[PDB]
């Protein structure tokens, strides 16, 4: 199945947001992002994807469909935007065997802030 995301400069959360920020996926699934606003891209964040997953990076303005094999956890940003918090979770299978080691990772204070809240 496909999932649908948009890029966005301001949304429910904020400002620099991806709607949603937490996605639930099964592996073989689509992942659809959509720039709604220009100036936004998505990124795979070292040490925060599954072992054994390709890292990805999208052209800035540009539609990506990620294909998601591999189960865990990912946590993507938007190049220009991740320390203005501009991030979004992945979660494939269930019980992401990652999860509490992306939630410890270094990381700029305001991805945490929201981490912790899309997680809640
Ligand atoms: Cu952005």
């Amino acid at each position: 199945e496909n999932i649908e995301v948009h890029m966005l400069n301001k949304g429910a959360e904020g400002a620099m947001v991806f709607e949603p920020a937490y996605i639930k996926a099964n592996p073989g699934d689509t992942v659809t992002f959509i720039p709604v606003d220009k100036g936004h891209n998505v990124e795979s964040i070292k040490d925060m994807i599954p072992e054994g997953a390709e890292k990805f990076k999208s052209k800035i303005n540009e539609n990506y469909v990620l294909t998601v094999t591999q189960p865990g956890a990912y946590l993507v940003k938007c190049t220009p935007h991740y320390a203005m918090g501009m991030i979004a979770l992945i979660a494939v299978g269930d019980s992401p065997a990652n999860l509490d080691q992306i939630v410890s990772a270094k990381k700029p204070k305001i991805v945490q802030e929201r981490l912790e809240k899309v997680i809640a």
